[PDB]
């Protein structure tokens, strides 16, 4: 709240640390700053009035501080911070400084997968409602840079390290989307579970027990077959259901696949919990086009929809895409890149019944192609397949780039593979 006259030191010269430096100068406080790296990226932007230390942690500076603002990350485990901690010196992170200062409600989101899409979705839901929403945190802009007296709602993506140094978060709605197998999960999960303390509503995953406040709160839940928000398949259609009532035929959304339907359900629940109008939140679900390379619809013309799912660099990812994949006509699935000797058999079950076409390429193209040589087709590069499927597509079709494999034998990173795909789709399309 008031930091005047406090000796404050910041650990971290990246954008978060710079954001904190700005935060204290704005309040008449010249903090000190350090970074283990010898040349941190941020050193270049510091006001000369602030003292800085690089290449290590200045212990003298830590031990003498009244407040230590640590940047989230493995740095939180550094023995120097722990001694300062053992000496009773207050340690907080930017999210903690943010919560003490925020004058609008916060929707807090954490998870091991999908967190970015969900956080973006809720933002989209806010915008569709005409609300001045600030979205960021562990993604986009550092929370402190969102502080604005005119902001009407904050949507933050929080990581485990951030939650570890946060204690005054009082989220209007909070969720741990999922806790997957990527220190010890017990401390990982305990970190994530603090997103629920003092949360007005808790949104949990009905299909992942680790996302639950061990109920101890009576939480709202989303899931595939069960929960307050869940999927329903009846009478040849799949619907999103809320408290038993149908609220949206999945077909009205642009994002398809189970994964995306649970994401939609989770954002819907958080949006409802935050008090946004249901109809404007539903509206956003029909217009959302996706984050870069994540079931991103780069182009929708001549009745065909072109989806860039490059991020899908493994069978599990491509499987989240296919399962529940809605396509009126034919799916021209683009499989490619280096699979690192992986079992594609799980994909096969999603490629039957005459309305499918594979266009395999890259290093392991032969193999995926084999996943069903019948409807397959093989090339060395992705641009071939593009020009090879373009004359074949007609209205109702979807062109999908869900590699199920890595990108290196011909691309810098999946962002290169996807950027191209978008480019090629521009003309090809």
């Amino acid at each position: 709240a008031d930091y005047q006259g406090k000796n404050v030191v910041i650990i971290g010269l990246g954008l978060t640390g710079l954001s904190c430096v700005d935060f204290f100068l704005a309040r008449g406080v010249t903090p000190r700053v350090m970074d283990t790296r010898m040349t941190p990226p941020g050193l270049d932007k510091l006001p000369e009035a602030v003292e800085r230390h690089t290449g290590s942690l200045n212990d003298e500076w830590l031990m003498a501080a009244d407040l230590i603002v640590a940047s989230p990350g493995i740095a939180l485990a550094h023995p120097s911070l722990s001694a300062a901690a053992d000496a009773g010196i207050e340690i907080v992170g930017d999210i903690e400084l943010f919560c003490r200062e925020a004058q609008a409600p916060i929707v807090a989101i954490t998870g091991s997968n999908g967190k970015s899409t969900v956080t973006t979705l809720v933002g989209e839901m806010a915008k569709a409602a005409g609300v001045n929403v600030g979205v960021g945190g562990n993604i986009g802009l550092p929370a402190l840079m969102l502080l604005d007296d005119e902001c009407e709602l904050y949507v933050l993506e929080l990581s485990s390290f951030q939650l570890e140094t946060t204690s005054s978060l009082q989220a209007v709605a909070a969720t741990i989307l999922n806790v997957t197998e990527d220190f010890g999960l017990q401390q990982y999960r305990a970190a994530k579970l603090r997103i629920y303390e003092n949360a007005k509503v808790c949104v949990v995953n009905a299909d992942d027990a680790l996302t639950m406040p061990i109920a101890d709160e009576r939480c709202v839940s989303f899931g595939v077959n069960m929960g307050d928000y869940h999927l329903n398949h009846q009478q040849g259609e799949t619907w999103l259901r809320v408290k038993g009532e149908k609220v949206l035929n999945v077909k009205e959304m642009k994002l398809s696949g189970q994964h995306n339907y649970t994401n939609a359900l989770a954002a819907l629940a958080l949006a409802d919990a935050a008090g946004l109008p249901r109809a404007s939140s539903l509206k956003a679900l029909t217009t959302f086009t996706g984050l870069p390379h994540r079931f991103e619809v780069v182009l929708e013309h001549n009745g065909v929809r072109w989806i860039n799912d490059s991020k899908a660099t493994n069978v599990g990812s491509t499987e989240a895409a296919l399962n529940g994949l809605h396509v009126d006509g034919t799916l021209h699935l683009l499989l490619g890149g280096d699979g690192k000797s992986a079992d594609f058999s799980p994909l096969a079950r999603y490629l039957n019944g005459d309305n499918v076409r594979l266009y395999c390429f890259g290093r392991d193209g032969a193999q995926l192609a084999a996943l069903r040589p019948e409807v397959a087709e093989q090339t060395e590069t992705m641009e071939q397949a593009m020009r090879l499927l373009a004359p074949r597509v007609q209205p109702g079709d979807m062109v999908l780039l869900s590699p199920a494999c890595a990108s290196l034998d011909q691309f810098k990173n999946f962002e290169q593979r996807g950027n191209e795909f978008a480019r090629l789709a521009k003309e090809l399309g």
